[PDB]
């Protein structure tokens, strides 16, 4: 009580009853569970990204606008079905729906485009159709590749080579769908940007009753590595034909978030189902509840202890900033990033504070949706003559978008993370600012 | 041996942090322990035949649920008789006989404020037919439990009352309901309609946590393997749901339509059995036991003191089992609350207690049918040997294993006070 | 049941704290110690403490082990010291409330590369005079212990060898020395000359920690109350030193010149007694027991498994004592290694074991001399009641208290496998 | 080699038992001694030449015991201390500030005595930094001392001496209004049973550590060194245990005031404190300090925990902080970082007073000002870095954490920076 008494008197008892704060402050995991409250409403913005598969049920520009408003962050194109012409039209429709909100830069929501490959099938490695589809992705500017049936590190090197010199910036998320992928997980994760727990094929390749062990192990190892992990397949399966999900389905979504997943995915629920927008809304609602129920007290202690000592200033600043944010219940951590890396290093410590990432890179703004709790703001202004003033303008842009989206209020504390010189790789400063 | 320490997620169970525990989970680490989470199967047209009920007992059904929201007293009496006929068909081999509890799930109050007149008639039927458990529908306050207890009368004092929490008021008045109940059921079907669907997981995790703290049984119910009503395999969300209910701390998992009216009732029981075994091995006992020990209050009750000493002793030697002699099941329940990895083999002469201890995770009841020996200490030893011989036949024990034996200083309930380290010969 | 006053004594609020910081903040000078003093006091016998009348006063003040320093005096001088100690100890044989066994320890002169000629003759003298313990001076390697062990001839293998670590080599070869020794003495006098004085506290804390991990006795020695050789009261550094040796985990604390040649030998014993009682109540059992439990390897030895189960049971009910039947002292030692807050009352038929168990913190020996009963279970019950009645007589127990009883399944050393919860009647 | 020094295997242990088992007599201390030494000035330590030797041996605070001697005697003691301290001012990168503390006579049979009022006024007139207020029993005793210091003595630190049962019982109210505490074991050991003093010491140190306020352990720490060249085994153990308990300062009374080995007593406390600081179990300590410290919306408090967390993440050689009053350095010190807290200040009084906080190394900035505030700030940072390099705290390639504010004036610390040396 004395460790939260003055902040309780200051912020009020109502503040400490919302977002499962009594449960988050508990001394044991048992007490944390006992303190979970259905009347404790979530306050924070939803941090787990939603990946929606695009298909006949979610292809129209008007339908895509509704899905963006419902919470879709990443659009998945399943190259197991449809022609290149079909997928190019899907891409164009997504971009048209996304840019329809670009008129207001302080509220614009970027949406990443991910290409899910067909896979090797009976083959030993990269198929000829995969090579053509990967070149299509580079030519159409996709942000992410979900590489199907990755079984070893050489499979991801083949995908990287097929993307060529122009696709160096594309993120490769390896799909683990069989026993070999699970057994060679460490070598696959080392060369990948992230992982997808593809439970559909995984549940056929290994006994169905063992999939939860593979999911929890891979999420844990991705969290340890600080790399994005996606939980996928049959999350809200019954919503393909019904307006409401089963009790097992809502539980599954909540548990993927509690496990530590950065992203949650919808496949047939959005691609061919009768309720694509409702499926996105349901994942949004469950993820907000589940994020507030995360036991940050032990989680942060374990992430901190597991993370090795580092002499990289971005790594050092990131842990100092997350520690500072927890100390004052900071509403947000505003970070300036070029590639998204500084925001990713903040995200790996699982702060409760939203990580508002201000970037000039449209691709980085789309790709940071892979990292839990990163809210990208695309800055379109031309540079100031004085670099320090250009930095300050970018920080104020983050505060003003934060106030105009509800993340920040006057009186809040914010943590600002910047670097000492222009260019990527020099983040080294953490500032505590009071919102006026 | 090295092989012993690679099975049943033992590297993951020994980890120093929960993060390291998750990272060490292995799909190739096979479960060795017997399945400790009980399976409740609802009886209906798909699972009423004596031959079908025998298959479900072999698949792992521990409790048969009679849903009094459907069917007449005549229908439920035939269900009871069919269950008992299927259960007693294995009584010829006492070392392998599996007791099966009968639970009566009430229709509920409906629009009424308290106990309905149909519920009073159904509760009397249950007492007259010897049901072991009552799943009391829509419990909203402690007085609802007292009304059910009064309707059971003096002859139904031994029946367990498991309160179903199905609405916001039941969640808010949870502590007072749990205090007077024998346990709880998280009735997710109605709960998901009474409260927002996206909040049911918080109510489930909270109630399971509080029941685990109280040392009282908690059942997770509804739509666990819903798709298996028409399909032979469940969805990825359904297997995850069953595994997570076990990881949350549920003592029992339930099947409703999957066994009452579906096309795969035996397969639905086999699937819950398979998932529960995997999930139990993935329990992080290192932190779990530490938290249960610290949360449990100090006690001057010798059964309570012997139970914690026995669970501590079982962890120290990796005991294959804790064999406990019990009359009412209470000594086995107090062992179960500390969540030992060792199976709790409960030897009893009470057929009702043998059925009712299925409510407690990790309790394997053995019904002893021999008449008492003239010398009490010899009668005690004969029962303990019956526990060892059943354990060996069923695969729980092998020669060379260490077992913890929990007994009392005199006959009669309430006198457990002895813990003994035994080597299996 | 116990009252608010019970939970305010013996630093119980501080012992229940969730963190070590909160434990320190809750220490209270008004919280009085209730438990009997568990850290044994070793007093060096010399001109100031040799008379039978003076030795009776030191026994009453709390002396448990009499140390004979073979660096000074002849065999004839030490034989008279032994006879005077035995005469003073046996002067209380008539009164059960006052009779306490007192061990006799021989501290060797020391080495030369290995065992000196005088040490061989002195060790032979110790065997001939029935000493219980040998404090082997300047042990540097495992072969030094083996030489002392071999010098204990055909008749002295039951004597305990406590190795004195007095130099850099002994500290560096600590693990191999501890493995072959019965215990260790942190001989700070010579150690403080052999290594920099400012590093002695590191060596003391390390050796005490490793001895606690191994479950072997550790003695903290030299200059603990040095100023009391000439002054009636010690310095603030001296009382702090005694308290910190107990808090570190020392089984025994020692007095050298303070008792052998000083002006206040009895007052020095009284002061160590007073400080040790306060320091024992201030032990942070919550984290201590958790760490001892986790550090101790898994065991298939039933004595080791019973001991942890019994200490866990004692903590659960705030047992007034753990009564253990032991012939060699081993069962009492395995209880002592988990640092229970309850007194370990060790009932033995062995006078040697009764004297030697003073090396283990919290062990209160009772020598039992009744003729054996024909029925073994009757003999066991009689020794258990002897422990309860002596406990009642000495203030450890009252009617209504709970005790933990540790016994085995058959006669003979090595079969402890039973833990019972008993109510004092 | 780096990970074998300063008990680093023992500091990384998963349990306190394993931490103890891993303590190594061959693991040498590398960090600068963080626990300050308070030496009592008397006949054996009054000469300017003797005081220079004590400053070199490690004396950080000079204590004037007003229970003995006249105002004329103490004024000469003050002048001799200042002369010895300023004899090293020729080299600003290595100059060591020394605080002057006035220990009052006390109330005796009486609240605040008339002699105490005259002595407190003497202290203000002679510019003392700290007052060790004898026999404090309640919060009103502290208020009386504060009032006696008047308007000219607002900046003086009041360290309350707890010497009796009432002071122990009313501890929380006394600590709330005091700047810190002294565990005055001499009188405490006569007022309460001697066997209970260790409980009072450990409780008060724990509560001061929780409050983030300085605590001094005092009396008979190396008593035998008044006549002997080496201390007893109990005395070295006592000093080590006071440091391990969490004391910010350790004190010498008769050992330096009247003993035959005043310089050797200071050297012995220095040697023991260095060893004891390396044996601190930071893994559990930092976790507990972090959890115990309340949530805060004060940017200095928030920056302090972020900086200590960052220092542990990279094994930073130092945390360089700019402070006017010493407060920013005190808030870093409360989290017990292994990294030295190099406090760069212009205030000569703050530089002397921060010796009360464990691990704070004051540097008195006497370099010319920069016209641009930002350039002035960077220059004070470079000053900390050069003084750290000269004194052995830092080497090229080391990482430091730099703690500054957004605008001039005290109370605005809000920035933490990760900097690579040279
Ligand atoms: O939110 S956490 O901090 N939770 C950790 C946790 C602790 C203990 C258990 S227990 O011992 O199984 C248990 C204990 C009590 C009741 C009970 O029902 C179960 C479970 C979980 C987290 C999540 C993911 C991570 O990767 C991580 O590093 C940390
Ligand atoms: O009684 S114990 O459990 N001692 C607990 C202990 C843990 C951590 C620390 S600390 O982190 O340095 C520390 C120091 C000061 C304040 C503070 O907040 C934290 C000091 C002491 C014990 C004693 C001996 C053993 O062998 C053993 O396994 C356990
Ligand atoms: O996260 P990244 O990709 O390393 O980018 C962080 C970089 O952004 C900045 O804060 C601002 O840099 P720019 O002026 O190039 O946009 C740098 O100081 C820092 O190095
Ligand atoms: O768990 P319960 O119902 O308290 O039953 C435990 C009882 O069983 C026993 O072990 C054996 O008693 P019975 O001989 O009456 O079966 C008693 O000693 C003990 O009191
Ligand atoms: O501590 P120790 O030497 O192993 O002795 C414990 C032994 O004492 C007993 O409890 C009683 O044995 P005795 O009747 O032979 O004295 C044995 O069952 C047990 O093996
Ligand atoms: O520790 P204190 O007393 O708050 O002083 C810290 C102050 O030091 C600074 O970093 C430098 O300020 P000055 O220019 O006044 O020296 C301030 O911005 C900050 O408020
Ligand atoms: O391919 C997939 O996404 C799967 O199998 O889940
Ligand atoms: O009654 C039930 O089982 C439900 O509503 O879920
Ligand atoms: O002999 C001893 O005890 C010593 O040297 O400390
Ligand atoms: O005045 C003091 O410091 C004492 O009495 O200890
Ligand atoms: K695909
Ligand atoms: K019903
Ligand atoms: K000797
Ligand atoms: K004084
Ligand atoms: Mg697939
Ligand atoms: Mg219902
Ligand atoms: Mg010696
Ligand atoms: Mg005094």
């Amino acid at each position: 009580r004395a460790d939260v008494a003055q902040l309780t008197q200051e912020l009020g008892t109502a503040f400490f009853q919302q977002q499962q704060l009594p449960a988050a402050m508990a001394d044991t995991f048992l007490e944390h569970l006992c303190l979970l409250d259905i009347d404790s409403e979530p306050v924070a913005a939803r941090s787990t990204s939603i990946i929606a598969t695009i298909g006949p049920a979610s292809r129209s520009v008007e339908r895509l606008k509704e899905m963006i408003k419902a919470g879709m962050n990443i659009a998945r194109l399943n190259f197991s079905h449809g022609s290149h012409e079909y997928h190019a039209e899907s891409i164009a429709n997504v971009r048209e729906a996304v840019e329809s909100f670009a008129g207001s830069p302080l509220s614009y929501r970027p949406v990443a485009i991910a290409l899910d490959t067909k896979g090797p099938g009976s083959g030993p490695g990269l198929s000829e159709q995969d090579v053509r589809d990967l070149r299509f992705g580079v030519e159409h500017g996709v942000d992410i590749v979900f590489a199907s049936f990755v079984r070893k590190a050489s499979d991801v090197a083949a995908v990287r080579a097929a993307l060529g010199p122009e696709g160096h910036g594309i993120k490769i998320i390896s799909k683990i769908e069989n026993h070999e992928g699970v057994k060679r997980f460490d070598e696959i994760l080392e060369v990948s940007d992230g992982i997808m727990v593809a439970r559909g094929d995984l549940g056929i390749e290994i006994p169905a009753e063992k999939v939860f062990l593979a999911q929890k192990m891979m999420i844990g190892r991705c969290n340890l590595a600080g790399k994005p992990v996606v939980c996928a397949t049959q999350m809200l399966e019954s919503m393909i034909t019904k307006p409401r999900p089963t009790r097992a389905e809502t539980s599954d979504v909540a548990n993927a978030v509690l496990d530590g997943a950065d992203c949650i995915m919808l496949s047939g629920e959005t691609a061919k189902g009768n309720f694509p927008v409702e499926a996105v809304k349901m994942q949004h609602a469950i993820a907000r509840e589940a994020e507030a129920a995360v036991y940050h007290r032990q989680l942060f202690e374990e992430l901190r202890r597991a993370a090795p000592l580092s002499r990289d200033p971005t790594e050092v600043t990131a842990i100092g900033a997350v520690e500072a944010a927890f100390k004052c219940c900071a509403a947000a951590i505003i970070v300036l990033t070029t590639t998204g890396r500084s925001a990713q290093l903040l995200s790996r410590y699982r702060p409760r504070a939203a990580v508002i990432a201000v970037t000039r890179s449209a691709q980085a703004a789309r790709q940071v949706h892979l990292c839990r709790g990163v809210f990208p703001l695309l800055y379109r202004e031309p540079p100031e003559a004085i670099w320090a003033d250009d930095v300050d303008r970018r920080v104020q842009f983050g505060i003003e978008s934060g106030k105009l989206r509800g993340f920040l209020r006057v009186g809040d504390l914010v943590i600002v993370v910047t670097g000492w010189r222009p260019g990527s790789g020099y983040t080294n400063i953490m500032r505590v600012l009071s919102i006026s």
